[PDB]
């Protein structure tokens, strides 16, 4: 697709900071920008949508091709309506916002100019990160990873996308998203089936895969740290059912792994650790600091920081498997007690390492869960599963929460602040900020 000006796109600023081995940190200025999906997608000479609701324009996009080419991206006015504001270090992101539509929630990437996506090389470093989960009830994602994508948006390997980063574009994680309405340059009219349960989206016959770094995936209630490996470390285009994914009527017949080896301290056993009130380790009602350290034996490490107290991941038994690092033995404990072959499938941490030693977007997020209802994060999953059964419950939330419309209209003010981004060498992001 092309980039349209009828709106203008001015990125909501966002500084964060960069930290070094020598003890000190200086600060960078970068911005966000929201996801193509979220835009206004319409012809290029004039204001007639090539989308709307969740069907295509028959005439404007009788196939791939032909869409891209007649298609534009436009600006996005980012808190009107979005509901996304930046001041300094910090994004807030609402989850219902009401302008002329309602829209629901968004995905934005963190830039390192008007025109490039910032890249990250997770392995050898930390992230560290600031967070207000206060406002998230049950069935809501307030989410903070990292994925394989091009720093262009994929326009040096797709020409007829010309829209490229300025516009969100590019995207892929290890579900192999088929609700992208544009993939490497065309669209995803051929084969778009509309959901029957969203009147804004629909799956098409193309899905965008790669590698996916979930470091927070939570709401006030449940949180977890996920790798997700794809055989193929990069952003790839992928057919049909044969993607994989919750997109798709097979999720594990594609090249990625869609179920990641997880760390949820809830479903590891500790339902004291992360919760609401005084009553839990880390207080949700207030802002926790989470970092996350990628030492180079392909492992995750994880610590937490409220009110001045640390906490390390705290230690699950598993199987043959005791400790609080994220290894090749807890994932292969996960895995025998849990079940599923997925993670291993595709490589586990070793196939993971090839993406965390190249560079990685940082994605940031706000959804609700039309598939699932979020269930697979705080709710018992598969809901006719008991606590008798390893690994199915997963939070306090109900079976019952989590219904989209549900959840739209009883919490429509509901939001996520995420700030204080550090990144540097293991051991420097808690160091002075510069
Ligand atoms: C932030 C988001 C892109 N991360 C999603 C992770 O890939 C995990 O995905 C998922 C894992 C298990 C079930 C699911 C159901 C619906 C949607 C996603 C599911
Ligand atoms: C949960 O983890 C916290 C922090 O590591 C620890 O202090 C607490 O004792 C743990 N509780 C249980 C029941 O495991
Ligand atoms: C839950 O339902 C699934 C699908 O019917 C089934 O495979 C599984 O055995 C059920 N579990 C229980 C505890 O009934
Ligand atoms: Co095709
Ligand atoms: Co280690």
């Amino acid at each position: 697709q092309s980039a349209c000006t009828l709106q203008s796109e001015t990125h909501p600023p966002l500084t964060w900071q960069k930290c070094s081995s020598g003890g000190t940190c200086t600060q960078q200025t970068g911005s966000v920008v929201i996801d193509a999906n979220w835009r206004w997608t319409h012809a290029t000479n004039s204001s007639t949508n090539c989308y709307d609701g969740n069907t295509w324009s028959s005439t404007l996009c009788p196939d791939n091709e032909t869409c891209a080419k007649n298609c534009c991206l436009d600006g996005a006015a980012y808190a009107s309506t979005y509901g996304v504001t930046t001041s300094g270090n910090s994004l807030s992101i609402g989850f219902v916002t009401q302008s002329a539509q309602k829209n629901v929630g968004a995905r934005l990437y963190l830039m390192a100019s008007d025109t490039t996506y910032q890249e990250f090389t997770l392995l050898g470093n930390e992230f560290s990160f600031d967070v207000d989960v206060s406002q998230l009830p049950c069935g809501l994602n307030g989410a903070l990873y990292f994925v394989s994508m091009d720093a262009d948006g994929g326009v040096s390997k797709y020409p007829t996308n010309t829209a490229g980063a300025k516009y969100g574009t590019g995207y892929c994680d290890s579900q192999c998203p088929r609700d992208l309405k544009f993939i490497n340059g065309q669209a995803n009219v051929e084969g778009w089936e509309p959901s029957s349960n969203n009147a804004n989206t629909g799956i098409g016959g193309h899905g965008s895969c790669c590698s996916e770094m979930d470091i927070w995936e939570a709401n006030s209630i449940s949180e977890a740290l996920t790798p997700h490996p794809c055989t193929t470390v990069g952003q790839e285009i992928c057919e049909g059912d044969g993607c994989g994914g919750t997109y798709s009527d097979n999720r594990y017949g594609g090249t990625c792994d869609p179920d990641g080896c997880d760390w949820n301290p809830y479903r590891l056993g500790n339902t004291s650790f992360y919760g609401p009130g005084s009553s839990f380790t880390l207080d949700t009602t207030k802002k926790l600091t989470v970092v996350t350290q990628f030492e180079t034996s392909g492992a995750i490490n994880r610590y937490y920081v409220q009110n001045g107290v640390t906490f390390q991941q705290p230690n699950a038994e598993l199987g043959s498997y005791s400790g609080n690092e994220l290894n090749d033995d807890y994932c292969t404990a996960e895995e025998a007690e849990f079940g599923g072959s997925s993670f291993s499938d595709k490589g586990g941490l070793t196939q993971f390492k090839k993406a965390t030693s190249g560079g990685m977007v940082l994605v940031m997020s706000l959804w609700d869960d039309y598939y699932a209802n979020m269930l697979w994060l705080d709710s018992t999953y598969p809901t006719n599963e008991t606590s008798s059964t390893p690994g199915a419950v997963r939070g306090s939330c109900s079976t019952s929460s989590g219904v989209p419309a549900q959840v739209e209209s009883q919490s429509p003010n509901a939001k996520v602040t995420f700030s204080n981004i550090k990144f540097g060498p293991i051991g420097s992001t808690g160091n002075p900020s510069g």
